[PDB]
């Protein structure tokens, strides 16, 4: 009895709060899980309070030219704005275990870091979020279609409350799995207009979202929707933020060494002439 | 020539006087070509004095096998006035790079992986055949239709014989059909795989892309320690192999143009998906900016 007998039935979104193994199978057989509470309650406005007022000195954009600024406002300074953030969020034990089963492989160590920490703000009344799958940022990704290695995950935590009005993110659950990865477009999608979404959530649920899935940001009068995006690749990648150069080495060394590692103030990619950079950085014993 | 002698592949040649059309055509066909004089012999014999004693203080590992007996070193810039003020700014580097990578409207598409001086000892054993871009490891499967993800300038700071491990390389293989790597489970012309040395002078490079079989020989010398400069460069959105912001020192990237702040990660680059972001940057700026270079 999940939707009335006889009913179409719209595609599945799962949820957690939990088993590592189990919500990876999730993950692996729907593309998108929801984690209830991925943050505690106090952190989550511990570190809302934290950056309103990084959020309130950022003036908001009313182009009509639909870009993904359109009133929507964004901000990427996570570690130096908020305590909370840095020493409690980026620490979550569950974190790091499903981003070792999405992108490492034994013996390698960590095959994951840090590609953005981004606070995502849908000023109310802006324009939906054009559909994506967020392996684009890699542009050759999608041509290896469903069976290439994962680009990208999400974990993409609500920090105001996400409803169907104040602009959530819609999901396509199962878009991973398509035989064909194209750019969401009429020119491009032979199923563009018939693409069944699902919105996503209160204060301290995450989603963990494959970069194959598509999605977007929806279109209230009030409701500034504030969300969490810690966004992770594999440890081939580049990240979008140029952290290790943006984050003052204090806090750097304050970070464990699995952290120092998402940021890429440790490694061999990223090392130091066959050395560690973290060697050079000060930064071992 | 030889005498009905089997005819092993060629490998184009150009001087760096040519155009860059002429020799990215070149490339465009066997995946690799040779840039006589891409540095000058006095350019060359400066950078190899340079890090010279660098190189004397790398022992020589030998092991009991592996790819030992090759002495590699990276802190180029660091260590060589004439490789960070002269070599990095060929302009035919850059006009090939960007014929390879750049995007139209999105400035450079490329910055460097890595900076390496290697140079093979007397006696080392030839190098196991691969692609250099089997360092990224999904991209064999994307076949040659796929991107480019990594180039290398490959420049002889000594002379490269047959005799001394000239590279193996394998013109045209960026144009097979299945990229697999080269062994006996996966590889089915395992054993038949024809090679051809590059034989250089000092200052002559040969460009190749990520994408063409090829190994470094054995050194069958007994005096001859050869030399080379690796320059291998990626597409923007790839992860390098040095963190090179990260040890080279602010007072030498202040003294950089702007093309090698970007090539050293010092600068960023815009990139367009309708959307505009700058990759490896700061908030929305350019992390040139917060570093102070303007
Ligand atoms: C330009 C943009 C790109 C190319 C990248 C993208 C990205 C890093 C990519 C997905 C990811 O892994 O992480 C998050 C969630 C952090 C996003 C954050 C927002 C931006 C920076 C972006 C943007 O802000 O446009 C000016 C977009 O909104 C969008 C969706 O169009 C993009 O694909
Ligand atoms: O703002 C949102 O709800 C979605 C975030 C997103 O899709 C992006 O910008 O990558
Ligand atoms: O040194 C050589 O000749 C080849 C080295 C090489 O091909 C590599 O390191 O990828
Ligand atoms: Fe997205
Ligand atoms: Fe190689």
């Amino acid at each position: 009895g999940l939707v009335p007998r006889g009913s179409h039935m719209p595609p599945r979104l799962q949820r957690f709060p939990a088993s590592a193994d189990e919500i990876f199978a999730a993950f692996q057989e729907d593309g998108c899980v929801v984690i209830e509470g991925f943050i505690s309650p106090e952190q989550v406005a511990r570190f809302s309070q934290e950056v309103d007022p990084a959020m309130e000195k950022i003036p908001v954009e009313v182009t009509n030219n639909g870009n993904s600024n359109d009133r929507t406002k964004r901000f990427s300074k996570c570690v130096i704005a908020s305590p909370t953030f840095r020493n409690e969020i980026i620490e979550s034990d569950l974190m790091h275990e499903l981003c070792d089963r999405v992108f490492s492989k034994p013996g390698e160590g960590m095959g994951y870091h840090f590609n953005d920490n981004m606070v995502i703000e849908v000023q109310p009344g802006a324009p939906a979020q054009r559909l994506h799958r967020d392996q684009e940022l890699y542009p050759w990704w999608n041509s290896m279609g469903p069976a290439g290695p994962e680009c990208v995950i999400n974990f993409f935590c609500a920090v105001t409350p996400f409803t169907e009005e104040n602009g959530a993110t819609r999901l396509v659950p199962g878009s991973h799995l398509w035989p064909e990865f194209t750019q969401i477009n009429e020119r491009d999608c032979p199923q563009f207009g018939k693409i069944e979404t699902v919105p996503a959530m209160q204060p301290g649920d995450c989603y963990l979202m494959s970069g194959k899935v598509i999605h977007g940001a929806g279109h209230t009068t009030t409701d500034r929707r504030r969300a969490l995006a810690l966004a992770i690749i594999r440890r081939e990648l580049r990240p979008m933020q140029a952290f290790s150069l943006s984050v003052p080495m204090k806090l750097a060394r304050e970070m464990s060494e699995r952290s120092q590692t998402m940021f890429g103030f440790r490694s061999h990619f990223w090392g130091n002439d066959g050395k560690d950079i973290a060697h050079h950085l000060g930064l071992i014993s």
